[PDB]
Order: C-alpha cells, then structure tokens, then sequence
C-alpha cells in the first residue's frame, strides 16, 4: 500500500501471535516495542533519541508481521510511549520514501 | 525520487541560504533542526522524544527546500543528534511511504 503522512503512519503489526499497533519510522536505525515479556535470551543496549537515552532489551530472530508482510530481524524492548518500526525491518518489507 | 531504507534518508536541505544534511523521516510529527540562527521572532517551546523532553525554538512560516523541494512551515531548533524532516514538511512536499 501507499500511506501518507497525514497522521502518524500507524499500521497493525503481529508478534508472537499478537497484535498490536505501531509506527513506521524511517529515522528509526532499530525496531523498538513497548514494554513486553517476551520469551529467549536478549542482551542489554542503550539507544539514543531526542531527550537522551533509554536502556533497552535486545532479542534477535523473532518474527514479526508488519500491514501482512512477514519480517525477522532484531526487536528492542523497552519504555517506549510508542512501538517503533525502524529502518531494519523496513526494509525486510520493501518499504520505500516517495515523493 | 524513490528513496530505499538500507542506509539513513539523508538529504541535502536549504535554510536561510544554507545547506546542511537532514534525515527523511516519518516517525516525526515536527521538524527539529541542530542549533543555528533562524530570522524572525520564535517561541519556547517543548518536545517529546523516545529519551524524554527538549526544550526547543519554534520558528513559523519558514522556507526550506529539501532535495529540491519547495516548503515553507514550522520548524524548531534545539539540541538535536540530527536534523529531522518530520511529518508537518513531508507532507508539504508530497512525501508518502510505499511497499
Ligand atoms: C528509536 C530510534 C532508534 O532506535 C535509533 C535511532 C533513532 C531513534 C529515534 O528515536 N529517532 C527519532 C528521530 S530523533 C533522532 C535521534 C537521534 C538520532 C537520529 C534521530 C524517531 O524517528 C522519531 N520519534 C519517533 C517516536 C520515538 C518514540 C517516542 C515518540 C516518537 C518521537 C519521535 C521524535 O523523536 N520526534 C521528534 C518530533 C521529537 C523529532
């Protein structure tokens, strides 16, 4: 699909079976989900945004669906106010800026 | 243009004669520049990011072209990583998301 930036370019994404909604973000490096507790092993990471940083749990290789499109990749998991699709699973799903 | 995900957006913008690099990008509500002289009158103003809040400059109604394109609106400037190009001016030039 083509979605413009009207609004917040929120679409449905599944993981772990679930849905929930969440960005599109092209300045996002990383995919980052509000806080959820999910199942394997992660490892600790700082990301930086506007305001500062925020401490993060990083979990490798899950699936995650995005507007029906399948995507695997590394998911960080944290007190984000938002779930965040970043450029890394972006393009897992062909995702291009037009204009 | 067709602008793919694999490296950051980044584009060459033109602000009050003066070029600098900015980043594309959709998960932006508001266009936030680095510190630098804007002409006119601003307001403080703050906003949210994933680290917590800034304290920001609001400039109205200003010219930039971003990859040779035509916008004239709200832009803020503060302590920023990046220059963002959000939503308020992507829209002005016609920018939409696609996959
Ligand atoms: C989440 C993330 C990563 O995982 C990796 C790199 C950057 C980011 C990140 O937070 N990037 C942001 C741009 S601000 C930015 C800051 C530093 C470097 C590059 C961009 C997001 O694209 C936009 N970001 C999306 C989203 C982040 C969660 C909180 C609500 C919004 C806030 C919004 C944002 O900050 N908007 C402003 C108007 C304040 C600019």
């Amino acid at each position: 699909p083509q979605i413009t930036l009207w609004k917040r370019p929120l679409v449905t994404i599944r993981i772990g079976g679930q849905l929930k909604e969440a960005l599109l973000d092209t300045g996002a490096d990383d995919t980052v989900l509000e806080e959820m507790n999910l199942p394997g092993k992660w490892k600790p990471k700082m990301i930086g945004g506007i305001g500062g940083f925020i401490k993060v749990r990083q979990y490798d290789q899950i699936p995650i669906e995005i507007c029906g499109h399948k995507a695997i990749g590394t998911v960080l998991v944290g007190p984000t106010p938002v779930n965040i699709i970043g450029r890394n699973l972006l393009t897992q799903i062909g995702c291009t800026l037009n204009f």
